């Protein structure tokens, strides 16, 4: 009888996933359900585990639901553990948009400077809750969503043991949900060639019933994107690639909405403000668990179909190191995912990628060591940032913005 | 023993045969030959005359010939090398003033002018081989003629050319650069140079032949104008090209002032080297080569000492490609270059290179086959360009440009 | 409707085949079947041809069967392609077998000295009917047995465009039938991690229902191993690698044979003398096509599941090329198979891997360009020959041995 | 500057200091050490008495000290080195015999000797090191006590010493050896070297820097015993240890004879060196030393010459891993020396030294741990070993010949 973990338990998506499990059970016979938050998000887990045991009692489904404060609990000898928290909460990644606001410099939650301390804030308690499962839980397997899941990831494989590590992100269900729509036809009648970094994602290659369509779909895309741009790069984008193809309108859209509607965390937090409020008794931002229910039950079941995950590349991609972390197609079995090969990232988009590996690799060895110099290294290579000055200054600020989640550089 | 040089009537011929009267000693150069197409034939002969000169004032039986015929001056040549520039220094002036309207880098190897300023030169150094095949398959080919570092990699990919070399300051200057810094003689001072063409690095400064680098990194920081612990963290040294990428906005604050005020460099350049041919009647800016020069000697003499070149990576750099071009440390020999090992790039800095490499290829191609939709690639996924649709239309822009002098697109 | 075309239509295993298509008509909707074979084996393809034509009418399946000697029609816009003949005939692997014999070297029909001449035989035939397919279907796919299948695959890669090929053997589903039997157990219980080349392929790991118990098989091993030898290497070896591990073990089979049954080809045209008696009107050997009609299906049906056969690398296996032919676990997909990564070969056994991968490509070169002396550097450097001497003799030798199908050395 | 010498007692201390007096120029060595185990005590102190001859016959100011304890003589030593043998050369004598037995090759550095020597060595550079940490943490390691192929290697892989390099005289012999030929002076003849230790490869061969392999090597085969087409089609030139390979047959017959006639070298050595001391009381083989003092005076006074060594690949030869060692050429510097870039080895050789890195990396860490399992697979993967059963045989046989110093065995 499995039992499973979640860390970031009083969290927005919360039913998204207590559902996707609920449509999924028949296969995934999933005993207890733990859901885990921290002190100062009491409030919100205690709300939706409710919803949670309300939405189980209504489908007749036998799981129990285990709400919790004491995460060491939630972990013995768990089965599967997923993380789905964010660490410094949403009013962290108020200050993660803003703060490059004043510097001309984007301002996203997981892309340049707000990527790089959202990882700095983040990856050291993703790499303390291993430390527990060493302990707890070694058989265990992490499922991850907690972003950057590309830089998370890249973590867990340089600074720890755990072999079994996964991450998901919504950027490939939704490319394909997506050209379907595009060539207006059933879903699974289409499969792509994912393969790159979380985030930074490619369409390699788009099939309809096993032909490939790839040139045809890339001429329907005429969010838009130079026809001749995107016709001679003959692979498919990422929604992410506007910030480093089409950076100075992007930009435009972080500057507009800080005046109107808000920052887009800003914006969210009321929609997730007035969300609970549904929560509290008798549909946007993410799929990132009903892709994350489609991966924990082919590893349970073995069903070896094909998913897109982050994992250990083993030299998938030849640019990218075989120990780093990227996002590919994998074969997924009982003993983990399992990377189809790709040979090398495409010329024209090779460096970019190569761009963001780098970057992450700095940014991970700084979240740990802790050292300055390492962090102010991250920022200023980032193609995000227009020189070292102005890198200095954001880092020197957001240092200081959120001093109580980043110890180690104290 | 017939050398050959095409740009014979460059600003800098000076400094070429200033450079073979400190090296008669080991160049048997017999009849030494100078072209240039003929709307530059004036600039030509009044340099010509000035080379006869000094090889009469040193006593030197070198015959100086000048020609606009060119097969007649590969006519049994031994050595072929290039210094010209295609369209004059009026189309460098176009590539530095276009890019201004729209705050991208009006560089001449940078951005989209290094883009262009090569989609011009390619297919012309390619016909130079054509026949250079035809009347000296025997003979050498060493160039200058920008951008060194996308014009060796063309040569790889799309010709069967072996014997090519290329040279740029940058390291030479870095060298004394550095070696001026702590005090002693460029004799005592050596670098390990890793990249590409006005992208390269001293991976490593020794001083006798101890490394030092720390202490030179610490001396940089704390007397150009780089950030101490962004320096510091990076624990290399690079390029002067590198302010354009770890500098992006103080660059073009300059490049705008200085547009306003002096002119651009292409124009301040135009007015003190139209003045620099009133000096060459009767009695700054490179050492592109005299550094050139002991190549070439090095190179006869096989004489196997350690000078930075551009040659086929050969697998030196594990990140590029071995069929691509790199610039790296040699041994020099008279069958050719041969590259010391790297091993690969820091981390930090290898994804920006792998972009660097990355645009010389595409623009490569785009030279050769004269697409469009590979021009605009080749245009956007350059680090300094914001968006495909700036892209697109300083792409159309300079296209238009220089519609004399890329009939590959017309 | 599909049309499909096998060439060595007259062969003992085509029954085996048309029967594969049979029990599996419902997903492949063969229309056509060619059977090609040459004069020299007219009779035995007009026998075999009635027998299918019999099996076909005997199970309501709608399969014309076509005989034919000129092979350009039966291609006449083919759908797939299947080899399964052999040059020179039985009569010729008697041969293979029998000169190493003279010299204490082995003399097995795919191995050593005998592989290489089969080679030498073989693919320029190979070739030379893609040579035709590139004019009458050039689409179809090519689906290959003809041995040495993993050397005959790297023909088609290195000399041909041909991207549609495949190459199949029954030693992984013999290995796998295999350690089900050695587990007491429903073989689609058990999936094993295959990579290597063709008759040099490991099972890296074994898996019972997803859980690894590659160490408890290997346990079960103690056809003899040393347990510390088995147990030590923590792979699973391949029934070519006593070839290898236990060379004089083997030899010996090869030696006492001789006096007694007759060679394995003499035993084997016995048998096969016998076979086609019954064959005439109203069981060892292979699978070979019991694992094509799986492939050849799951194309067409573009099923997605996993089978092990012969595909270019691109670097599923590190130190294997990219562009070279090993023998792994594939995706199969309607585009073709889709190597999954292996990383690279285990340590103790990447080397002679790679020893067979040089042999492969030196008689590859030589059965093309006919050079003597390439064809000598084959055999010296394969590892079942002791000396450049006897090299040469077996080589002069067995080079006069067919001469008639070898004239590229002539 | 105190030099010091494991192995003081050894017959080739006189090809030490006879290299430094031509070389005390640069070689500002005061106190000199040479150091033994007590069971050669006496064969030390018969050539240091010999040492102070020459000291005194050429005048040089070097302090000969001799002694047991070790540790002293890495009292703040600059430079240790090694030619010791473990188990005296009575060791080498059992495994030159007991492989005769099995028809298997009885070398000391090849097949299972080659294990052997390097399974009693390779723990006690480790013991070396361990203290040299201690006592000279900043000293360099030069070392000949073979197999110096996989000694190099292992030094890598389990020590973080990174100051290490490795001699053998079969570069510098098969220089003059192929400088003789032609008939010039070895000034005027250089050859690219990339391989392994006793197993490298003359890649070209240049006469003044022009390349004339294709010449020598027709001169080699038509004036060792090489067949002609075999050398002159496998395009490079062969170390004199490839016929334990490519002439397997040969050098065994060699082997036995000359073990009924005069004894193994073991033997015939045993007697003409303990004869060689006879001499050493009052007034061949081996360049291992002269040639590795070439290499010490250019690390001191950073010459930056081009010397065949063993350093960590670092990528140098495709094929074997960075981490590794590799027999190659290097620019040779005071920070250490740096492999020139050889692309890959030439496809027909490349799998059999991927062999003997394979051997070597096991050998290793059966020499460490001290597994069965894994000394099992050392000696059948071998290219020289028929059988694991064979294997099974030779290495219980030579475990016991050895326990003496095997005591990670017992």
């Amino acid at each position: 009888r499995l039992k499973m973990a979640t860390i970031g338990g009083g969290s927005s998506y919360t039913p998204e996933l207590v559902e996707g499990l609920i449509k999924r059970y028949h296969e995934l016979p999933v005993g207890e359900l733990w859901l885990v938050d921290i002190p100062e998000g009491k409030e919100k887990l205690e709300i939706v585990g409710a919803l949670a045991k309300r939405m189980v009692e209504k489908a007749g489904v036998p799981i129990e639901i285990h709400l919790t404060l004491d995460r060491r609990r939630a972990l013995e000898g768990a089965d599967f553990v997923t993380t789905q928290f964010r660490v410094g909460g949403l009013e962290a990644r108020a200050k993660d948009e803003r703060i490059p606001l004043k510097y001309g410099v984007i301002g996203q939650e997981t892309n340049g400077p707000g990527g790089l301390f959202k990882g700095l804030r983040t990856i050291p308690v993703i790499l303390d809750i291993i430390r527990d499962m060493e302990e707890l839980c070694p058989d265990a397997w992490l499922i991850n969503f907690t972003n950057p899941a590309g830089m998370v990831t890249e973590a867990v494989l340089r600074y720890t043991k755990q072999e079994k590590v996964v991450g998901l992100c919504n950027v490939p269900i939704g490319m394909r949900m997506g050209v379907a729509k595009l060539l207006g036809v059933d879903a699974d009648r289409v499969h792509i060639d994912f393969a790159g970094l979380n985030h930074m994602v490619f369409g390699l290659h788009v099939y309809l019933d096993g032909v490939e369509v790839t040139e045809k779909v890339i001429d329907l895309v005429a969010l838009g994107w130079e026809p001749d741009f995107l016709k001679g790069l003959k692979v498919l984008p990422c929604p992410y690639h506007r910030y480093y193809y089409q950076t100075d309108k992007m930009l435009a859209e972080e500057l507009e909405a800080a005046k109107t509607k808000g920052t887009r965390a800003e914006v969210v937090q009321q929609l997730e403000k007035e969300l609970f409020e549904l929560y509290k008794d008798p549909r946007g931002g993410a799929y990132y668990s009903d892709a994350a229910c489609s991966l924990i039950s082919s590893i349970y079941n073995d069903k070896r179909d094909i998913q897109p995950v982050n994992t250990r590349n083993n030299g998938a991609i030849a640019s990218i190191p075989p120990e780093s972390a990227v996002e590919v197609n994998c074969v997924i079995t009982k003993d983990g995912p399992k990377p189809i090969a790709v040979g090398d990232l495409p010329v024209a988009v090779r460096g970019l990628v190569q761009q963001i590996k780098s970057f992450e690799r700095v940014a991970a060895e700084a979240a740990v060591t802790g050292d300055y110099q390492t962090a102010l290294v991250a920022m200023t290579i980032n193609p995000l940032v227009p020189s070292d000055t102005i890198a200095k200054q954001m880092l020197d600020e957001m240092l200081e913005a959120h001093k109580e989640h980043l110890p180690q550089f104290f």
